[PDB]
């Protein structure tokens, strides 16, 4: 299992490779062919590698009264588009080579989904299980302090995120540290970091983000007939299966949100067990179930499955746990049409060749897995806006939607003759459940679902383009780079 | 023909002379009627000249390795509204005159079309032609250094936009420069100019912005029945011809979309030459002519018209091109019912004063030629923004229009008793369109053409108000002027 | 052979170990002993290990028109006393451990001669041979950038300073970028760099700064009959001999500040071999030699010696070249009484226990090799004066002198009956030369000589009240820590 540092690096090389004949051409200025070649090459030179690392070192005080030394690392990989974006890990594996390969994941993947941020990933190099509550919160606020001196931290420099290991109370802690301290005379100081809660200046819908993300991206390939030839399947969700690895908060949401538009789940499969039942199960059940018994064996309603998960004669295999899962020893095991990535980087470079192969379809996470950053750069542009979507437009749209029934009516009572005959004036049930419901929720799920429409309409438009079958990922790939390029080179590089 | 100087100079001191009775009247202060009188005066006399000028003398090294000093000068006429906008000019002729001149016309045009911006214009006296890309952008960087230094470039203070002899790129090394050196730690950085490319925060819709803005400019009057009578005109676009002088960006617009209203072309003159085809001319095949030929000339679908294009019977004139082409030398010989400037400064005030007599209608460029300026703003709010207009709107908005259709469409089955009855479902095949291709560039035509109709009804007020003729400039000049003194008036003018 | 980050991690391990059982004594708060030994345990873990560390990947255009990436990092050790101080080193053998070291390495050279700058060293992983004069400045410029944005460079955070691979014509170029992009309304921007050319804001008296320093901490333990009595010496400079190896500045300077004081140098080695006279080398002779031929070899008034220059037969061994130089190999075999170390670690740990079992006396680096700083430190100093030392004060001072003069002349005629008997009105020659060649050099000097005599009384009081012999390197050590420690013990670690 190679690491991902070296597989980022392959993925940015093979897209590169495929992408420079098409970006000579593309030049139209005052210079030669080789001249074009030698700025196109030096342009790819310049985006491979992460701009920023910075490694640190700060001592906090234990609850006991001891002082331990702490160490954080934070890598900003491209500085082509401001701020920065990166999640922050607390773990005691982290380490330089990989946040330097998530921040290079993260410039991708937002230019992939038009997010205009850089990438960036912090870790540090703690075990949050053995600390307090107290004693995390000063582990936060120290490294908060720290990277916020050397320009690591700030609304238009570098917005970090929550991970797995981090939460929103994490991120809380950090907007608390900066708007009180270092930005304190910034207006914009709340937008230092996003994931926040609602009362902090988080934005709604931010839970389902990631889950909603990956929904939208299946249907996308879903409802396209000229791929779904090729799978041998039929248009629509119906007469389709599909199971999760890990039943986190990515994992249930697709599972919800697929189980909604009709398709049925089969098994859904954990690193403590497994559950199955062919027959369909039923989100909000593992939800409550899992709520209860902190874990999803012993459901009464389906049995054990033997074996990985990940060999399911099912439909769509949806991955929402550890990463590199996928490789040969299960590669040509697995026995699933569609592969819908909701991790980062669970496929292995050789595991995906041998999907090429067997006509197996694998959804990259550089798109599938973009909808909590969409999310998160909503939330960004809230903390600037300083007030909620909708707040100043939905009664004024309601009104008009009820102007738009009134003229109808009596447009239909007046090519007639009539005072009270016909009455277009009532909404449909769902309709009116929506006026009602009108929230910030529904706009951040309605950008975040045309965000994901576009990049599956750039990423199959860029496949037919460069002649690529099934590999999503290399499209993907060359569309973020080709944004990227263009980027750099309409804007220049160096200054001197 | 009096310099551009003297003419902006003799349009203020004439619509002050006129709107400085009701400018007393309307204030209800506690003075008396002279202190008021002399007040006015005294706020009219603070709005005429240019607040700011700055000359600059900066060294740029050569490609050979020589050494050469470039002048440049920046005005910034009016601060009542920060901040300043104004173009960047490339040419030899430039001079402190004639940048005060245009900074003090910029003041006056972004008051007409309701847009926040002070005046403000700057040059640099240097032939691009005789310069390499490296040696101008070296020159454009050090520019915006010693600009920004002083501050005469900023997102909050001053925002400078191309000229027909600056471009994009000119645009993105600026931005660049900005961004990287003294606008590092500002969040809206990428905001000191505007007309920059798409992939560095340009906007959609700025190609076509001026065009379009003269061509809403002439169909808001044309469809003023008041104004047709004196004329002898009919509403609407039907039996109407135009011409158009120079046929660079903004003329090219203009006719494509007086074409694809109804209007026909008759000739297309330049500097070169002129073509003539009283029959009709596409604007298609002139663009893609053009753009092969690398001139006008030699059209195989019309032929040779000989004398000035400002001479040719037609009905609506539209000068484009280099400035002062109407006065009295050829004035009495043009024959145009209206002319539509859409240049700055096209026609001399002795030209404009015997048109007055011919019952010669001219659409000032102080309205006409702020469609530029309009988009301009628009792009501006973009980077402040941080986000691109309809990104979290259109899905939602398309969702809502939806469910109003599946509304009609159960009420009017549910009036009927039907399952399946009667369909008004389905959008029109334009509406289809517009929904399929909704993009930021119909945001920006749409509020560009609202700003168009609302100055137009303001200017209309106006010269109906102050018993004004056809003469709209002078209606359009004192209504800036009455805006600028409000601003002036209200906000207090020394603090000391 | 151990690499720098091992030896210095030791010998700060060594000092904390010795120092710990008086850090605990001396604290009179209200805790417990083991409380207080747990605080001084967890500050000295605190102190060890470098706070920031940034590793840096930036392009640059090569003259033929290619592109580049070049890496660089810079470590910032302590910022217990800010600004940091450090140089930055152009070499491809740069290393972030290397870099770390000599960050922390001068964090405690600092703290020896109380000069209030943390540690910090840079490197940029290039060789200078490779590149034009354009293309390094272009390099150094883009560098001090990507410094200054993340605050990394600054009067009051990190003003680096040149090595033996840079130079004054690149603080010159840093102090041009940073005072005229990120640092242009800083009054203080020139004090972001030491080491610049004198029309630059650089101080009189820093080419000579690391020799004089040597020389003055030779003879501070030369006039000290305690050491020399167990030296087995004589105390002045008299019956004295010295040999040098390399003839850099620092040799070059240090050679010609021995000899001028009655002291006699026999050899001088480098690389390229090595020259020997007993009876005494002119230093003058060696430098105008050296300018014309370009190396030392070849001289006529002396001859070739054999072996390495670490084994002559002579009283005080001065290394000024590469560094561990001196272990187990050549240690027992050098024969040199007193050891004066001019460079930066050439002696390693199993070469210093050597040399203690020998009774032979090693002056550490920590010390001997701090010239340079203090008198960068005078310069920074001068930086934030804004004015040269003595230019207010000479003419003042030497009207004074000239009172002082006159009123012992008066005095001793007026005791006596006399008009124009005893004239003590007459200064020496050496103290009229000095009045006359008064400048801001002799106050550099004295302020470098000042600071020399106080560090190496205060490492003699440690010595003598640690109960250490000939190893000053371990005072030393212990004097930096414990003074470090007082820093953070009465300032505190942790705000929250």
């Amino acid at each position: 299992d190679p690491n991902f540092f070296k597989m980022v690096e392959g993925f940015f090389d093979r897209g590169a490779s495929i992408v420079e004949d098409k970006l000579v051409e593309d030049l139209k200025t005052r210079e030669t062919e080789e001249q074009k070649r030698n700025r196109v090459r030096s342009i790819l030179r310049i985006i491979k590698p992460c701009n920023h690392v910075l490694s640190l070192s700060f001592p906090i005080r234990r609850d006991d009264g001891s002082w331990e030394v702490i160490e954080g690392y934070r890598a900003q990989h491209s500085q082509h588009r401001t701020p920065c974006k990166g999640g922050i890990r607390y773990s005691t594996d982290v380490s330089v080579d990989e946040v330097k390969a998530l921040a290079s994941l993260m410039t991708y993947k937002c230019a992939v989904v038009d997010v205009p941020f850089g990438g960036a990933k912090a870790g540090v190099k703690i075990n949050p299980k053995n600390y307090t509550d107290n004693e995390l919160e000063k582990i936060t606020r120290r490294f908060t302090m720290e990277l916020a001196k050397k320009g690591f931290i700030g609304p238009g420099v570098d917005v970090p995120a929550p991970d797995m290991s981090t939460g929103e109370r994490e991120m809380s802690w950090i907007a608390d540290t900066y708007a009180s301290t270092i930005g304190h005379y910034d207006i914009n100081a709340h937008a230092c970091v996003t994931g926040k809660p609602i009362s902090q200046g988080g934005i709604h819908g931010r839970i389902s983000a990631t889950g909603r993300g990956v929904f939208h991206g299946i249907e996308n390939f879903i409802n396209e007939a000229s791929y779904m030839s090729i799978l041998g399947m039929t248009p629509g969700f119906g007469d389709k299966t599909f199971v999760v690895q890990g039943f986190g908060n990515v994992g249930l949401h697709s599972m919800r949100y697929l189980h909604r538009f009709g398709a049925k789940c089969i098994t859904v499969g954990e690193s403590d067990g497994s559950i199955w039942n062919p027959d369909g199960i039923d989100p909000k059940e593992l939800e409550d179930f899992k709520l209860q018994h902190g874990t999803i064996l012993g459901f009464p309603k389906a049995k054990i499955y033997e074996g990985s998960i990940l060999e399911v004669d099912c439909d769509i295999l949806i991955p929402a746990a550890s990463e590199k899962q996928l490789t040969k020893s299960n590669a040509p095991r697995v026995k699933a049409k569609i592969i819908a990535e909701g991790a980062n980087g669970p496929t292995t470079p050789e595991a995906d060749k041998i999907f090429l192969e067997r006509n197996i379809m694998v959804i990259p996470d550089l798109y599938l897995n973009a909808g909590g950053v969409t999310v998160s750069y909503f939330e960004w542009l809230k903390n600037l806006n300083h007030v909620s979507y909708g707040r100043l437009t939905f009664k004024y749209e309601r009104d008009s939607n009820y102007h738009l029934l009134m003229s109808v009516q009596e447009s239909l009572e007046r090519k007639f003759g009539k005072h009270g005959g016909t009455i277009p004036i009532v909404p449909t049930a769902e309709f009116q459940d929506r006026i009602s419901g009108a929230s910030e929720k529904d706009i951040v799920h309605s950008g975040l679902a045309y965000t994901m429409e576009r990049s599956a309409r750039q990423i199959m438009r860029t496949a037919m383009k460069y002649n690529l079958g099934l590999d999503l990922r290399t499209a993907a790939y060359v569309n973020a780079i080709e944004k990227v390029f263009r980027v750099y080179n309409e804007a220049g590089v160096t200054f001197t």
